C-alpha cells in the first residue's frame, strides 16, 4: 500500500493540487475510464487501498485509509504515546476489511493500539455527531483541517463531535476533492480561509454514485435519462449530457461493465 503525504501545516494551492493529483493517480484504475474520466478500480484489483498522511502543525499527524474501489475513508490512525500507532476503524467496516484497516494503517503489530470510531461514515451520522443538521454548517478550509488534526492526533480522549468534525472536514477535502474537480477548486478559491460547502459541492458528494453510473451507461454522451443535480445557488440543475457534468468530475465510482471509453 502506498501513502500520499500532504503537509496541512504548510501549503500553497499548487501543493494541494499536486496532492489530489497524486491521490487520483494512485487511486484510479490504470485503464478503466468512461468518456475520458478515470474510473476507480474493481474491488478485486490490487492494491485495494491507499493511505493519506495528513501532516498538521505542531507535529500532529493523522493517516487516512481509503478503499480504492469507491475512495471511501475506512478509518484513520495517529501517532500515539511512545512507539504507538492508534488505528480507528469506522463501524461500517466489516469482516476482513477490519483486519485490513488495522494492519494496513499500523503495520507494526507490536506497537499498535485500537480506538474504534463508534459510528459509521454516512454524512447524516457524522452530521449528527457534529451536532449539525447539515455539514453546510461545518466550514472547510486548510487552517481548519490542521486544527481538527491537532484536536485528535495524540490526544487520548476527544469527543465524538470533535471526531466527527475532523472526519467531515477531512473526508470532503480529501476524497470528495479527489472525486470532484469542482470540490478541489472550491477549496483552492478559499485556500486561505474558512468556507461553508455550497449546495453544489454537497449535492455532488451525494450524487457521485448516480453520476458515475449515468456517465458509465451514457450513449454517445447522452445520459440514459435526465439527471437532476443542484448548482451553487441551490437551484435545480438538470444534466442531459456527459459534457455538462464532466468538468466537475475527476474520478468515477467503479461501475461494472464496458462503456464508451472516450
Ligand atoms: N470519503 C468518504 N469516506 C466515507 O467513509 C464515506 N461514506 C459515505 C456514505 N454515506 C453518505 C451519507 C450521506 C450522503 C449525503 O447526504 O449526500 C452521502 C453519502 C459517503 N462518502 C464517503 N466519503
Amino acid at each position: 500500500v502506498n501513502t500520499i503525504i500532504y503537509n496541512v501545516g504548510s501549503t500553497t494551492i499548487s501543493k494541494y493540487a499536486t496532492f489530489l493529483n497524486d491521490l487520483r493517480n494512485e487511486a484510479k484504475d490504470p485503464s478503466l475510464k468512461c468518456y475520458g474520466i478515470p474510473m476507480l478500480p474493481n474491488t478485486n484489483t490490487n492494491p485495494k487501498y491507499v493511505l493519506v498522511e495528513l501532516q498538521g502543525s505542531n507535529k500532529k499527524t493523522i493517516t487516512l485509509m481509503l478503499r480504492r474501489n469507491n475512495l471511501y475513508v475506512m478509518g484513520y490512525s495517529d501517532p500515539f504515546e511512545t512507539n504507538k500507532c492508534r488505528y480507528h476503524i469506522f463501524n461500517d467496516i466489516s469482516g476482513t476489511e477490519r483486519q485490513d484497516v488495522e494492519t494496513t494503517l499500523c503495520p507494526n503489530a507490536n506497537s499498535r493500539v485500537s480506538k474504534n470510531i463508534n459510528f459509521d461514515s454516512r454524512y447524516p451520522t457524522l452530521e449528527s455527531k457534529a451536532g449539525v443538521k447539515s455539514r453546510s454548517q461545518v466550514q472547510l478550509g486548510i487552517q481548519i483541517l490542521d486544527s481538527n488534526i491537532g484536536k485528535i492526533s495524540g490526544v487520548m480522549s476527544f469527543t465524538e463531535k470533535t471526531e466527527a468534525e475532523f472526519l467531515l472536514v477531512a473526508i470532503q477535502m480529501v476524497s470528495e476533492a479527489a472525486r470532484f474537480k469542482y470540490i478541489e477548486n472550491q477549496v483552492k478559491t478559499n485556500f486561505n480561509r474558512a468556507f461553508n460547502p455550497n449546495p453544489k459541492v454537497l449535492n455532488l458528494q451525494e450524487t457521485w454514485g448516480k453520476i458515475s453510473t449515468a456517465i458509465h451507461d451514457a450513449k454517445n454522451g447522452v445520459l440514459p435519462k435526465p439527471l437532476e443535480l443542484v448548482d451553487a445557488s441551490g437551484a435545480k440543475w438538470i444534466v442531459l449530457r456527459v459534457d455538462e457534468i464532466k468538468p466537475d468530475v475527476a474520478l468515477l465510482n467503479y461501475v461494472g461493465g464496458s462503456c464508451q471509453t472516450t
